[PDB]
C-alpha cells in the first residue's frame, strides 16, 4: 500500500465539513469574483472563462512547457487553456476538443486576445479521436473518483491516448492518480522515452492528488509522488489553513 493510497482512505472518510476545510487548506486560489461577475453579464475580453487559464499560467510562467506551433488542447470544456494559449508569442494555431453534453462543459465563445487562431469543438469523445500533427500538447482529462482504482484505469487511459500524439512536442499532460505502482510504470516508460517530469501545481486542490507531466524539466517521478503523498497528509492534521488569494489573470482582447 503506496503513502497516496493512505492519503485517498483518509480523505474518503472525511464528511462533507471536513472535506471542504480540507480541499482549500494552504493551496493557491486566484479570486474569481470579478470575472464571474462579467461573464455572468455576457463579457468576452479580459475575462478567463474558468480557473484553468490560471492554472496552465502557472506551468507556462515557469518555462515548464513553453506552448508553440500548433497548440492541440484535449478536453478544452470551457476553453481555458486554448484562450490563455492564444495570446503567446510563439502560438500560431489552437485547436480544441471535448466532449460536452450531460455531466460535461461547452466550449464558452470569447473575443479575448488572439481567439482568431482558437478553434474549440464540442461532442468530441478525444478516446475516438485519430492522432494530429502539432508542436504542443495539452491534456487536462481525469474525473475524480472514490475510488483509486477507477482512478488508476482513468489515467492509464489518459496516458494510453496521448502518447501518438507526442512526437517530440512541448507537453502538459494531467496525471490524475500517479500514486498507483501501474500508473508509476507506465511514467516512468514514457519519461525514458519522451523525457519531461512530473510537477504538483499550487493551484490544484487536496481533494486531488493529481500532477503534471510537463515536458520541459527532468527528476525522480516516484520521489516527486511520494512528497505530494506527504505534503496532503500533513494536510489533514492542522485546522484549515486560508488558501493564498491571487489575482487572476486578464487575457486582453483583438486578433493575433
Amino acid at each position: 500500500e503506496t503513502l497516496g493510497e493512505k492519503w485517498k482512505k483518509k480523505l474518503n472518510q472525511l464528511s462533507r465539513k471536513e472535506f471542504d476545510l480540507y480541499k482549500k487548506s494552504g493551496i493557491t486560489e486566484v479570486d474569481r469574483t470579478e470575472a464571474k461577475e462579467g461573464l455572468k453579464r455576457g463579457e468576452t475580453t479580459h475575462h478567463a472563462v474558468s480557473r484553468g487559464s490560471a492554472k496552465l499560467q502557472w506551468f507556462v510562467e515557469r518555462n515548464m512547457v513553453i506552448p508553440e506551433g500548433r497548440v492541440i488542447d484535449l478536453g478544452c470544456g470551457r476553453g481555458g487553456w486554448s484562450y490563455y494559449c492564444a495570446g503567446l508569442k510563439k502560438v500560431t494555431e489552437v485547436r480544441g476538443y471535448t466532449k460536452g453534453g450531460p455531466g460535461h462543459e461547452e466550449p464558452v465563445p470569447m473575443s479575448t486576445y488572439g481567439w482568431n487562431i482558437v478553434k474549440l469543438m464540442s461532442g468530441k469523445d478525444v478516446f475516438y479521436l485519430p492522432p494530429e500533427k502539432c508542436d504542443t500538447l495539452l491534456c487536462d482529462i481525469g474525473e475524480s473518483s472514490p475510488s483509486p482504482t477507477v482512478e488508476e484505469s482513468r489515467t492509464i487511459r489518459v496516458l494510453k491516448m496521448v502518447e501518438p500524439w507526442l512526437k517530440n512536442n512541448q507537453f502538459c499532460i494531467k496525471v490524475l492518480n500517479p500514486y498507483m505502482p501501474t500508473v508509476i510504470e507506465h511514467l516512468e516508460r514514457l519519461q525514458r522515452k519522451h523525457g519531461g517530469m512530473l510537477v504538483r501545481n499550487p493551484l490544484s486542490r487536496n481533494s486531488t492528488h493529481e500532477m503534471y507531466w510537463i515536458s520541459n524539466g527532468t527528476g525522480n517521478i516516484v520521489s516527486s509522488v511520494n512528497m505530494v503523498s506527504r505534503l496532503l497528509l500533513n494536510r489533514f492534521t492542522m485546522t484549515h489553513r486560508r488558501p493564498t488569494i491571487e489575482k487572476d489573470v486578464d487575457l486582453g482582447a483583438g486578433t493575433r
